[PDB]
């Protein structure tokens, strides 16, 4: 996370941390809750390649990486199928608990937002998680989870603006249409919060409009953060998570 | 390159070093001369962003980097309005320096392949280049120029491998028809012979088949190296460079 | 620590950690609380060179590094004039509080040893810290407190050991006579630990024999851990530290 | 070496390198060659602990390193007993080839200081080597054999400068007697240079005065190179080496 703050305690109880098999469990992406026993999290966190579950453990809701661990262990890792890299797109996945959590108003399931929702350009949403707070730039100890006010992009401005100082064709797509982008040279979201949740507060309820996905760089000049748009995908997500 | 040897002086006239400037103007992509003033490459050595060509230059082949340096300065630098990331495609480029090149025995152009040229498994090949000579492994000094010949295969056997182990619906094409196929666990190019030629012997005349372009990892199983298909493109490449 | 295990959180009131300004507060060597007002440490860790005060801070025991930071000031660093390099000898340092604590059962300074105190081989001693877990091997997070029960060995013994797989002549000194060692291959301390007490319990009461120093590596076969020897200089400290 | 150039191919025909086994025969240290087949270095280069012979190489003048390498196997190390580390002193070791180089105009022998030769503070002398430009930053390739001009300083003027800024107190000697040092802020030995020489002409003759040891950083503030005097150590030498 660039710019903004480390959490208060009482947001994002929805936000989780994955974490990978070595000296130690170590955090290498975001991902929310959306379900009891459901989270959702970008594809390359995870693939293309085949994983193994003996390896891989979730954290729910923590406000210090690494000082309250309790690792729940995950059954199924479902990789949407059109998936090869983040910029093809389709940059999306499910991690399915062994066991529902116990939701409470410290943690709990983040709402899907439905299929007509679109979130206007120019939108307040929060992007959260514990990556680098900027380019190559770890986030240091006692790592406390971050939060950052991002402004929605329309998604042709984007498009547009990745191809300012970029030999790419001005026809030639590079933001694609399952994608959302927010953020500017401030405030964006960076490597380690992959896989984390984009939300927006709309009509008084939260909505995760979508998964921090990629980008050039974090915050640099006319390179938003792109994210994979969830509306475009609910399709898919229930047809593995009950509504 | 992975599983070659030192290549003799006589061979590889055409091979090329591209250097960054630096501490030391460093070696870090492959390329050809097609003309006495172009060189052919990879478009992800230099693109997709637009760079100071001012911090760019070309040494003409080599038989160890750095050792007799007689770098030569860029004038164009022209990448294929298609290219993104490699793994989409159009991963080719140009550059044009700013004097042409006196041509010998020991440095001159390679010939381009005739628009129907298929280059079918069975017929060897060679790849050259100052790339590491396994994963994560540099090459050493005094760093000779290596070649390896790669066993060629057909687009769909190596798109087929791709997916072996893979979460990407065996629907979903990773190897695309711009790309060609070559190489295996012993033989392969890496990390640094990207741009580089890979040329096949027909009628006793060498042409290029292709330009290094990606893979994952390098000679690792099921997951051959793919370069970019020079046929596809050869009505781009005569807009700038002549017949 | 090398082979220990986690230290409870009423053991070792008098452990602290010494933290250095940078991205954030890190430690980068240990200490131990004999007054309230003053820390006992390796002279290598804050020396030869002088160094800005107001880059260094001092943290209580803590059960867990940069969770729950109260960084305290300092005021004055002393150092043994006879200090160059910890081989050569009298590597140990005094660090003034620009406040006095308030002790407690959690933190309470550690008692020093009478000036005539052995600690002969087969006597109970610990050694404690936040340093690496073996050779090049951080503490991973949340970084606990360590603590490892270590066998100490005469100096001539040790001595001799340092001599073996070695040019170094025989009758040339390596561990000196106000140097005190201990450890085996299975239990030491590691890189990080330095400065940090070495504690045994004669007669119902825990004394500070040694300050963690140096060693060739950690846990090596025949090069046993070295640490400064306290009672050589007792008369030093109390011409600062009131009795 | 910092602040000095590419020698001349015609100068120091006695510098050596050191090989080290591995990925490639790697350079670690700087020597000179005394006698057709044996060559002066420091101890802490090989030592103190004893090393395999098999995984040691000596390659002579080399205009730039790697090139044209004809590594040379070593048949006997022997390091000064009194020898632990370079801060204590006694830096200073000998290789024997297993078979006497053939001498000439490009490669031969440097001579020997007599036992009465007492290099002038201010003398202008001469440090050779393939060690770094500068703290921290590696000689770029193709790795020129580098040279400076140092002016030698009185080994109490030296003494005096390191205790500045340092806690070590005025009478406790840190340049000790069987050592002496040249260069300043810009002229100075690295990392990679230890074990060369430092050659002085005197009365038009060649003298090797010294052997790259060591100091706090490369070039800095009150902080010149110290290197092992050979005067001091004559007797050692010819007790090996004939004349
Ligand atoms: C992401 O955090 C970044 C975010 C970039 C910002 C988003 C908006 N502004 C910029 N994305 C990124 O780097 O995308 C690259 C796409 C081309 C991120 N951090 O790290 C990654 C890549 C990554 C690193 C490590 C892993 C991993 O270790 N996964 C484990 C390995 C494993 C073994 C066994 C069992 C399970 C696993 C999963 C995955 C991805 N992206
Ligand atoms: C390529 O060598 C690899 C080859 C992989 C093998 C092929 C067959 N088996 C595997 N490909 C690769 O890494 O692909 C990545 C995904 C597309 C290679 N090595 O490094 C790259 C990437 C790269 C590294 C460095 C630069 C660079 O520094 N370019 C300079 C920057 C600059 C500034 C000013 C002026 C000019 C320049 C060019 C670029 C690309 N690919
Ligand atoms: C010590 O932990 C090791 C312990 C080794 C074991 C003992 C028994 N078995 C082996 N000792 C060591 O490495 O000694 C080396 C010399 C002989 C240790 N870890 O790191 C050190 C050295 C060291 C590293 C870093 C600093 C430092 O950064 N100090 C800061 C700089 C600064 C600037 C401004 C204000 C204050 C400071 C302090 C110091 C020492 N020893
Ligand atoms: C020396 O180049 C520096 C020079 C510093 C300058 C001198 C005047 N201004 C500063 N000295 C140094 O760092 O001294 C430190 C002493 C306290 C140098 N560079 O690196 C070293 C240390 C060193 C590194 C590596 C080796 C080594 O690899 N030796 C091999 C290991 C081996 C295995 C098998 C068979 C043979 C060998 C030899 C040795 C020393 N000093």
């Amino acid at each position: 996370i660039v710019g903004g703050q480390e959490a208060p305690r009482s947001k994002w109880p929805w936000q989780v941390s994955l974490r990978v098999h070595g000296p130690y469990w170590m955090h290498f992406c975001g991902g929310s809750l959306i379900h009891p026993q459901w989270v959702l999290t970008a594809a390359h966190c995870v693939g293309p390649d085949v994983k193994d579950l003996a390896a891989l453990r979730v954290q729910l809701r923590e406000q210090h990486l690494y000082y309250q661990d309790q690792l729940l262990p995950v059954s199924r890792i479902i990789v949407h199928p059109q998936f090869y890299t983040a910029q093809i797109g389709a940059d999306i996945a499910l991690l399915e608990l062994e066991e529902p959590v116990k939701v409470s108003s410290h943690v709990h399931t983040v709402t899907l937002p439905p299929a007509s929702e679109t979130f206007p350009p120019g939108m307040p949403c929060w992007v959260t998680g514990w990556g680098d707070v900027d380019n190559d730039e770890r986030l240091p100890p006692p790592f406390p989870l971050k939060q950052v006010k991002v402004p929605i992009m329309e998604n042709h401005i984007c498009d547009a603006k990745y191809h300012l100082g970029a030999y790419t064709g001005d026809d030639v797509r590079i933001v694609r249409d399952d994608m959302l982008c927010a953020g500017n040279t401030r405030r964006d979201s960076c490597q380690g919060d992959s896989g984390g949740p984009l939300v927006c507060k709309v009509n008084g309820t939260w909505l995760q409009a979508g998964v921090v996905s990629w980008g050039e760089g974090c915050a640099q000049p006319n390179r938003p953060g792109i994210y994979t748009r969830v509306t475009y995908y609910l399709d898919w997500i229930h047809h593995y998570v009950p509504k």
